[PDB]
């Protein structure tokens, strides 16, 4: 249990809970939050027993810094090319994280917050969740990998309308579009994230990491490359203890350690 | 009309009907089914008069072998890398088949069965159809090209939730997501597959094969490559008899040989 | 204000209105329309003050030439490979146009017309709009980049069913599938296109063009390439006047010049 | 035979000779040359009897406009993004030209001239030929598709050293690196280009165009996509008269119409 | 030891020797050779103890069927699209073979023979070896994956000159271009192939197969995809016995089982 | 001037000199060297005045840890998948570094050292330089991005022979293959690296960084994507001071600040 400037981090039942802790400020994606998230990721890397992550906030907020923009308006192309790279190093790290990441969204996920939610493996939301890409309001292009991530979630035409309109997607529509897996009342959201995360603790870390890594590049790739990635990944999976444990159980007419997510209740 | 160990194959009105014939066992995707399907594909290749294929089962099943997994748990990486390749040779062959393939799903399409349904050009289902990727329950990564095929059907976020949750998609949701083209009552399903397949018999084999081949790689490719594929494909299509027959008919105020699928009734 | 053989072009409030003007003939995509559209694009390129384009028709039509096909049925592969390239030069130009293009569809968008609508950034439609790829009825493969564009809008399985069935998508389903952003009554359609287009006049031309160019290739590309494109694009955006104007306004508790699209009314 | 402001164009024995005609100015790649080259390309498109092109200059020059750069130094990102696109439209057209293009280089091919030579199918050079990418001397990135074309010719490491060093490659090294097919004395260069071009007149236009189009995208693509392009292209080639003529000749123990390039003499 | 119609197959010291046995006919790549090679590949798949393959011929020939072309000149696009696919199934199988393939070339490798040599992992040649792509002499595009394979070996410009010129590459130039690893006198060629093949018997089958599979797709892919393939492949390699055996040996100041190829002598 | 455990770092005339300082141990690529190199990269990022980097060693060595391998032989797939990712984070950072990196190689560059040299923009070597990929000797696949980097430098066939043979490339051959830009006597090597690095100090940081970023992804990409990257990059370059300074100088008949590398002497 560690309380940081921009988040609280707690490991309970092999689940790393990242609770962003500046709800009134809407947890802005600034250098301070980036640094705290990097600290979390480094702790996660060094500890295989942190099996699953939940990314969330105090209720009513998620993630949604103009002074730092103002101060750097004329800093020049070389500066901005590098500053974008700093942001992208973080997104790169999220996509490469070999643990499942569940985002629980109970407030605005705008700009950086929407990009952040797009790096999660599973997104759960309440009816309070709002998603928006509003960079064009600032005369800017979408950053933090949004140009890459959004079309892979919703297709080209939908990405275009979202980024040009800068409109807010509500939870129901985000669910309709497959950005959000399930919608729950605000008062029930954390428990659902808990149930799902704790179920994934029982899943094989190797199978999890390899499945995530392959899915994350699938739409960048081609048939033979993905077929070769499948072959290497399955070979790796079969050299772990989990398939035997699962197979023996099922042949003994018993349920395997990972049975999927718990039924909604 | 040939009755095999795992399927019955019948050609009627230029349509090859593949009826998997082990409903009680849920038509497991094993070496025996693979070999029988390969036999069918080889017969299809040698006979241009088998214009369309329907892949189906005795009602109540579709396609859904743990002993062979158990026996090979510690066979090693080299073995598994090769065994995955054997499976992938088959999927490669399905995707490369120059005839339209209609899958008619009236039962569970799980794991290999879901991958199999993903290789079809058109999927028809009843309310009994269930789709699931449950490899993670075994501590394994999805195989038979699922990592490649699923995101191309539903996008990255949806593929992720399906593969991590291992949940069952019902027919209605599969239709909503575009996996399934139409949902029909079990008692009406075969006749619809018949109507659709027999309509495609009238379509140009060259246009059909080239359209399928281009679509199958579209999302792996890029603008100039696909533009070049379009140019080569259309040049090839114009060197067949079908455009003349279709054009002459339409200019004579008559319907062309292929008018689309029959209206639902 | 210029009246051409196949369209009328009018610039009003920095919006270029392209009104195809052969409604009775359904504005066929022929050499004449291509040439007139090319003239428009060349005028747009030379005039940065034409900030947004609306592509539309006299009401009841959109875009939906068999004699030229008949006359060239046996012209040969070299001929057809080149003629396809001529068509594709135009589509290439549409996708590369650095201004937002709004299509307002109040009638059939068939074949070439559907391809044309797919090159727009935003599609608005009435309940009269119908979309269809019916090339297979002619024994031909889809042209004008449809094999490339359609799967990027709707995924592989949906593209396949649309192109094999040759069915007509109504406005409601096209909206459901994300081809169409909003559906409006025919009598209200033009005003909505007007409202949206005039709002985009306030958006930064640089941010607009760079966002469009990046989105248009996102699904052809990969993580590191798109990350590098993001970095270069943002560096370019920050060297324009619009971010300062937007940021100063927002820090002064005032709305920025571009606030998104006007609320539906 | 047409004499233009920046080139002379002559068709002799089905070969289109493009002779750039401002040797003292080193045939700068300006709006005037672009427009004249576009005129040539349009004439080539409309006339299938112009089977092969030779791109060359009065001896001692090839292709190697700072005032237009100076005048536009502060024109801004939107302007430059569009002006680059104008240049790239031309390069796109060169790469898409379905006729073989032979470049005969007897002088500096610098910047735009090097890019131009990279779009040719065959490059012949004299010992006077020099190749250089010197954009970095101007504080600029390489343009006219050089970032795309050069690594496909020489690999990444070599492209990097060339573009960072801005060094001049002589004919011998360019030949060593495969940029240049053959090196001939200045006094012999045109006749070799003539011999090679006239030999290609005998080659099948369809096979030529399809081979060029496939090669031009090969390194952008993947196994299954290129295999599908091969299949469509060969199907198209077999629907022409040339294979029969070639096969009949060879079975009659006679040489085919196209036997390759004439022996060096 | 099995003597077939088009080749003799012999396994000696864990090396599968494929000796094509129709030298006078230049071992034409016909249905008969394809079928015999497929038989070999199937035997190789079923026997992990066949660790390395050598593909060769009786001396003076390698691999270089016009009647079957003549008979099918007007068979049509659908036919040819399928026949090309049959050929490509074979090439696909060669590239996917998880054993190292050494080609020993002591004669013409023309057309199909050049494509065949391009699928090998290592090519050894004598001064008698000649390589040529001469499809354009027949009015055809290069087949058997040449459009894909050649640019990956030599770059775009070189592939173009080779395919347009249809010239013969001698051993020395092929070695210069990296097609050929080593050139040996005809009388010494087989022994060198023997030495190299028997050395690879000591290499880890898993590392071999995974390295080959990754290299074969590297130029089709991108940074993050290849990084993910590396991670999965190394994880798989570390679950084999060979690293321990190699590491223990080297730490004991002893040579590992695989030390590279024997010195030339 | 900072002396670290595995390297000394010195900034002289805007050039960051990285001098690896464990020559007797051959500067092994271990956690300690990685951490020190990361420290350097972080200092480079924070200081735009460190314009160019030289990566080198005390003479006689470059970069060429079995105990850490031995200790982790059976740590499992999940562990190794993550440890490979740690290594790849570093390589990713090298490729993304917006400053030119010159490697000066005066000794063995083996395994990790060869991968490291492949991330440099320019490689200079002495006749003492040796390059080798010898992972297969350990029963392992090449790591640190070698599977990605090597084919982009030398093509597929050459990468294969290098990785399967595990042979040592001498300086002369590495230069022949374009891995090495220039070969200099050991006693002259550092001064050449100095001359080249100090010349690049005069080059535009924006043009440098954008050119590097585009080249690094060129072979992963496609025509339209690279054309769009070119457009965005040039727009960014024109918003810097360097083009004006260079253009004004050249129009004044004076040399620009960056004239290329100094002549060899």
């Amino acid at each position: 249990f560690q309380s940081m400037d921009t988040l609280d981090f707690e490991v309970v039942n092999n689940v790393g809970w990242i609770r962003m802790n500046r709800a009134a400020k809407h947890n802005p994606f600034d250098a301070e939050l980036r640094a705290d998230l990097m600290t979390v990721l480094e702790r996660v890397r060094d500890d295989a027993d942190i099996r699953v992550l939940v990314l969330t906030s105090h209720p009513g907020s998620f993630c949604a810094n103009l002074h730092v923009l103002r101060d750097n308006l004329d800093s020049g192309p070389a500066y901005w090319q590098q500053r974008i790279k700093t942001g992208l190093r973080f997104i790169h790290d999220m996509l490469n994280l070999g643990r499942p990441v569940i985002a629980a969204v109970d407030g605005p996920a705008f700009g950086a917050g929407f990009a952040l939610s797009l790096t999660a493996d599973i997104v759960l939301a309440s009816p309070r969740a709002r998603f928006s890409m509003a960079y064009l309001r600032l005369g800017l292009v979408p950053d933090l990998g949004a140009l890459y991530l959004l079309p892979r979630a919703v297709g080209l035409q939908r990405a275009k309308e979202l980024m040009f309109s800068t409109r807010e997607l509500d939870a129901e529509e985000a669910h309709r579009l497959g950005l959000v897996m399930e919608v729950h009342e605000s008062e029930a959201l954390e428990q659902r994230a808990r149930e799902i995360a704790e179920s994934l603790v029982q899943a094989a870390p190797t199978a999890l990491a390899l499945t995530k890594a392959a899915l994350n590049v699938s739409l960048d790739s081609d048939e033979q490359t993905m077929f070769s990635l499948e072959a290497a990944s399955q070979a790796a999976a079969f050299s772990t203890k989990e398939p035997r444990a699962a197979i023996e159980a099922l042949l003994s007419k018993q349920p395997p350690p990972f049975r999927g997510f718990p039924r909604r209740s």
